[PDB]
């Protein structure tokens, strides 16, 4: 029957056309891909001036709220932080949350088994006028976490400008390509901001956009801390130009249920010696944390790839056929 | 021929039965796999105090033992230190271990190619009563590492509180997850350590136990330092609801042989102003390094995946269906 | 026909030969591969001592240079440093590049929007004898970065000593592997500088050999800073004994435009308690950034893989039996 043959036709221009059209246009089965090596490095320029009662005014610059301070991809930001001056080692009463005695001999000397705040000397002393807790030996000026301040400290950190700098390389074409497109030049990372639409080349990130880009606020995130994913993409076709080769920015909101464990939050002490006594100040630093992971593939043409998919292309097109003709003929 | 027709019945059920179970429920072949952005946070609660020969007690918390303050996938926790107080650069005599000199000319002006522990000025003087070095300009008291406590001074870090913080998010799912899942609440954190047995969803690992579940003593490990490898999968079935996924930890450890580098150290120095004049404090930390991977796998059902493992299994059973008519051919 | 059948057999043989030696032996596809785990401790031995203007002779050791204390995969070696000293809070003027006055009137109470370095308090001040800068509030002595210095202050450290240490472990298989293996022994340690050819394994990298490895001057990069990638790779066949298997050391060298944003620069600083006033003394380090990323995959003879192997090489020769026949009907 010719209807038949034409059916047979139909199905053998039909698999003919879908081997080529989707495993060399759409696939891009002739290149090759190849995984980079990328290197982040992140600078933040922007100030932060807290003042608290008893405190004179405190300036925050890069080095301060930014802790790893050598360009790590991984780095915090800080936003909200709770101080504690002048920690010097000594017999003195611990937290309340930790033991409340109401006499000396409910205190046993020792090291408590979980969440210890100090060796406890085995005295009840008065915590303040109300509570009496039992008497530590450490850091005498208590690190009081109770009271987080509504509004956030380091609040102006929210419209900073956060410079980031990635180079990529891929070894086997020995191609290195960085985030300053040939498109940006000097005058215009000066006044540039990143945007999804306007500005997407422009390497200079604000915090609040980012966050915001990721589905969060900034200034509920900003007083228990959170965490911001960047990821940035390098998907570039090398038979064309280099010029063509631009990353993408995706930003991803990690975050979770506020009522367990809410925020980020660390602590970090600086160490200092003050009228030849060994003294402290211990910070508790709620902060944005900010991860950037850098994947992506480059593709070149090859003949060794070309020749494997016209051979699976052309046993594709074989297996069809024949598998037409069993259904055709049974 | 009827036992031909009953061998193509039997290949035909078999190639069938696979097609249909293995590579479409057992590889989930209808489902599509991405993958996830993770972010870690870790939180070290404990108290160690040491008791130095010549000098007082030395209390060490949490921003004292865990180095990475904002708390990176690779932490390191100090169990054992040598401390060198008070240095202050100035010409003075080196380390034996770099050279010793027998007389004054033996020592020139210069600095040593490998290991080079300061500025020689040429002159040989006594180290102590016995043997002489050559002096050298800089930190004049030496990190004397030849003597290693046998007993860990921060033995009490065996069985502290870790709490580990990841949280998850699949980009083409948009779904979010953390460790903290549903079954765990604000109670249960309060009092639960980790066992694989007894407690996996517990976010609270006890080091001690974490070393022991690597297959490494935690007394040696921590005498001379280690390194331990914690990963977290997340293999999640997004047709199920999101209770069900659920992280699993594994504990690795990485060793290597006692006689060529033993464990892990590291040098570190805290720099303040006494007097008027800059001084350091040296420690030579021996401590376990921790490094978090995270790596997982989502997968829910679509409808692209399954007409093309379906073509797939058609094109299997048609391949095989040939093969067997051609086996029984010939 | 004859040569029908002779064209035939070469075509069966062809096929035979491919399917058995390519994706079987070749390939290893019998073999089954595993993802390792990997930590890096990195240690440097090196003294730079620096003079400069002013400051009396500052000695930098293994601590000072290296940053990252503990020691990460990406780590940052100080090459050169801008030191602003003795840093105080307090209203004085800005750097000219931030904003240059001409009368009090021209400077608005605020802080700047972009790059800011102060509180301005509204005042013109006179930042030098020529040209005047708005009074801001924060570090009086402010870092004029506009100078740096040709030589590298830390130009030693080209032909330092670095050490890798490297621990890796399959789960799968229960293996652990370390960069130290059998041929290196303890002495073998202290006298041994890596190369290409006369010491692959050798665990002591030199700086300089490192940066001319990658394509980069070492001076260029001390200047204005760099990025230097390492990467080693752990391909090893299980079925052999360990012995065999030996990490490979390779750098791979991030280039950068010279012109916009040349080389990797950061800044960090050192709280310190002087006379009963906070200070602190502020760095611009140009330093070269090491970053290390390990990908391994080992092979180890299974009978699923090698079934499977064998299964789709029937089924690659069945198809290529039937496409021969076809091409011989027409
Ligand atoms: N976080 C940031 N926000 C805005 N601009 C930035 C930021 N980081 C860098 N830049 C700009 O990008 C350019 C290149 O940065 P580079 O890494 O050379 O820093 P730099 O110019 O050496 O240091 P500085 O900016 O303190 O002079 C600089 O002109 C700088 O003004
Ligand atoms: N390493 C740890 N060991 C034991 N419990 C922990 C640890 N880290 C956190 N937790 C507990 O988990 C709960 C939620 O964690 P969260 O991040 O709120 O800590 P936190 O309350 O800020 O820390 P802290 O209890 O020191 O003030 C807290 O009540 C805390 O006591
Ligand atoms: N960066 C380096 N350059 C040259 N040799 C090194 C380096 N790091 C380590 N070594 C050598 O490797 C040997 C073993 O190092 P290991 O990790 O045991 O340090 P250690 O001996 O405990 O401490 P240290 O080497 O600081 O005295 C040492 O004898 C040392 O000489
Ligand atoms: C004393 O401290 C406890 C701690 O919980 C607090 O509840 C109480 O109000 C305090 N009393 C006073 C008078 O501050
Ligand atoms: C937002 O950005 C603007 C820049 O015009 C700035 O003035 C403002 O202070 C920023 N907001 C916060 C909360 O810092
Ligand atoms: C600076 O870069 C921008 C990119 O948006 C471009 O439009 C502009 O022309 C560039 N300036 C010069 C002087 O080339
Ligand atoms: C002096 O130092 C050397 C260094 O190895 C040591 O061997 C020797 O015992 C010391 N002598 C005394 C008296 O401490
Ligand atoms: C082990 O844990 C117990 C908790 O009951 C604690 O008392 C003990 O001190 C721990 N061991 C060490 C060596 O710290
Ligand atoms: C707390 O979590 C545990 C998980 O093991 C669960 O058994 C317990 O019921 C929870 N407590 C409450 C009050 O829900
Ligand atoms: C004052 O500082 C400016 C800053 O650009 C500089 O150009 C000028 O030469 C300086 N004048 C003197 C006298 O140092
Ligand atoms: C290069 O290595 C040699 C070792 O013989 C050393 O003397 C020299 O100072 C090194 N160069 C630099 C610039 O440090
Ligand atoms: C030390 O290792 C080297 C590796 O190059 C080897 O040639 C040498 O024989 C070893 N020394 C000893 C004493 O085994
Ligand atoms: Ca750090
Ligand atoms: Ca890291
Ligand atoms: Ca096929
Ligand atoms: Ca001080
Ligand atoms: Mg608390
Ligand atoms: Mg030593
Ligand atoms: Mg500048």
């Amino acid at each position: 029957n010719k209807k038949v043959g034409v059916i047979f036709r139909l199905i053998q221009l039909v698999v003919l056309v879908y081997v080529i059209g989707w495993v060399f246009v759409y696939e891009k089965g002739y290149q090759t891909s190849s995984g980079l090596i990328s290197s982040v490095s992140v600078k933040l320029k922007g100030l932060a001036v807290t003042q608290l009662q008893g405190l004179g005014p405190q300036v925050w610059d890069v080095a301060d709220y930014v802790f790893p301070a050598h360009g790590d991809s991984s780095f915090v930001v800080m936003t909200n932080f709770i101080m504690t001056p002048q920690q010097a080692q000594g017999h003195c009463a611990e937290n309340p949350e930790g033991g409340i005695c109401q006499d000396d001999s409910g205190c046993t000397p020792g090291k408590a088994e979980r969440k210890a705040q100090g060796i406890r000397t085995g005295n009840c002393v008065p915590f303040n006028g109300t509570v009496k807790t039992c008497e530590i030996f450490g850091w005498c000026p208590v690190e009081v976490d109770d009271k987080i301040p509504s509004p956030a400290l380091l609040h102006e950190a929210e419209n900073f400008t956060l410079f980031i700098k990635n180079s990529i390389s891929f070894p086997r074409f020995k191609v290195n390509r960085r985030n300053l497109v040939e498109e940006v030049n000097g005058t215009y990372m000066k006044k540039c901001l990143y945007h999804k639409i306007l500005h997407p080349l422009c390497p200079v990130f604000s915090l609040g956009y980012v966050v915001r880009e990721s589905g969060q606020d900034f200034r509920s995130l900003a007083e228990k801390g959170g965490v911001v994913g960047i990821t940035i993409d390098w998907e570039c076709d090398l038979d064309w130009h280099v010029r063509h080769c631009k990353p993408i920015y995706q930003f991803h909101g990690l975050y979770g249920e506020k009522n367990l464990s809410p925020g980020f939050n660390f602590r970090f002490a600086r160490h200092f010696v003050q009228n030849g006594t060994n003294r402290r100040h211990l910070f508790k630093v709620f902060g944005i944390r900010f991860d950037i992971l850098v994947d992506g593939k480059a593709g070149k043409f090859d003949i060794i790839p070309t020749m494997t998919t016209i051979g699976s292309g052309i046993g594709i097109f074989g297996v069809a056929t024949v598998l037409c003709d069993l259904l055709l003929l049974h």
